[PDB]
């Protein structure tokens, strides 16, 4: 499958799936999560624990708002 785009306003947000599976081999940690997930996404799990605060705590990954929204 393709890597996903988020179309922020501000810039897309590129999902590059492949670093992700290599860098978080605990595939748990965003697969077979119960329902709800999908409708449950949005800015504030984006800047959460969706992307922006795993980035934090792994110490890897873009935290700075250039680096993640793109025009
Ligand atoms: C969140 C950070 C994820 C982690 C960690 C893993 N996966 Fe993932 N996966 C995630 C998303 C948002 C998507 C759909 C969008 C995309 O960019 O592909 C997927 C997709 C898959 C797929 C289908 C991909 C394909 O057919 O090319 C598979 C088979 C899959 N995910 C498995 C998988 C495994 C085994 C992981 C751990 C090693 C893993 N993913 C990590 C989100 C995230
Ligand atoms: C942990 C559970 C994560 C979640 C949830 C998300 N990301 Fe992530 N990401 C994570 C790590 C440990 C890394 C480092 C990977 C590396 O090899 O550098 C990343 C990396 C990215 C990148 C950069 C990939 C690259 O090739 O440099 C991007 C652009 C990125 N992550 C975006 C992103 C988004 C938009 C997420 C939510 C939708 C997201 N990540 C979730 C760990 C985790
Ligand atoms: C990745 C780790 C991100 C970082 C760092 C920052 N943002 Fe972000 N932002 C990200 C995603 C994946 C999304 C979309 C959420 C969704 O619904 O899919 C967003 C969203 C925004 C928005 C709202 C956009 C819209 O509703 O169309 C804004 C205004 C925004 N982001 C701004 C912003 C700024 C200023 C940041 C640095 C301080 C920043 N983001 C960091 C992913 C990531
Ligand atoms: C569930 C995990 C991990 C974050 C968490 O624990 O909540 C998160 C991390 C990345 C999230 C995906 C980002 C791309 C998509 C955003 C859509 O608007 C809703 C569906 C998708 C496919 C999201 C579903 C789910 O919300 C995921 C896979």
């Amino acid at each position: 499958a393709d890597d996903i785009v988020l179309k922020a306003k501000n810039g897309d947000v590129k999902f590059p799936h492949k670093a992700h599976q290599k860098a978080v081999p605990d595939c748990k940690k965003c697969h077979e999560k119960g329902p709800g997930k999908i409708e449950g996404f949005g800015k504030e799990m984006a800047h959460g624990k969706g992307c922006k605060g795993c980035h934090e705590e792994d110490k890897k990954g873009p935290t700075k708002c250039g680096e993640c929204h793109k025009k």
